């Protein structure tokens, strides 16, 4: 290329979707291996614990729990099985109460630009798209999100 820059480029994946379930509920689907292997239908290994390891997509997506707040928010790493060495993304999820639904505010920063698109493309497809249908925490009709 024309521009010269050292290191690897990255991007941010800010996804804000709502769920037709209470925080405490979704608070498990993300902190419960089993629940994960349900919406992922693939060999997933989740360990609810500060520093634990969460694997999904048949061992294609792994990470590590950095912070865990009571039905409040969750901060962990996110990456693919084809990502560079020691290269993860800091993802900080948040569960909000809307009196029936839960607004999951995902904030990922550090996703490889080269895999940026791919990431987001195959991020919710399993994260939400999977649960929304699996557990039935999805809505219908067009919204002004």
């Amino acid at each position: 290329g024309s521009s010269g820059s050292s290191g690897i480029p990255t991007c941010k994946i800010t996804l804000k979707e709502t769920f037709l379930t209470s925080p405490e509920e979704l608070y498990r689907v993300f902190t419960t291996q089993e629940l994960v292997q349900a919406f992922t239908h693939a060999p997933a290994t989740l360990e609810a614990d500060r520093g634990g390891k969460f694997h999904m997509v048949d061992g294609n997506v792994s990470g590590e729990f950095t912070d865990l707040v009571p039905e409040k928010h969750i901060v962990m790493k996110w990456r693919f099985k084809s990502w560079p060495e020691g290269h993860f993304a800091t993802i900080t999820l948040t569960f909000i109460d809307k009196n029936g639904e839960t607004e999951l505010c995902m904030e990922g920063r550090g996703i490889p630009a080269p895999e940026e698109e791919r990431t987001r493309q195959g991020w919710q497809r399993y994260y939400f798209e999977g649960i929304k249908q699996t557990f039935g925490y999805g809505a219908s009709g067009p919204s002004s999100g």
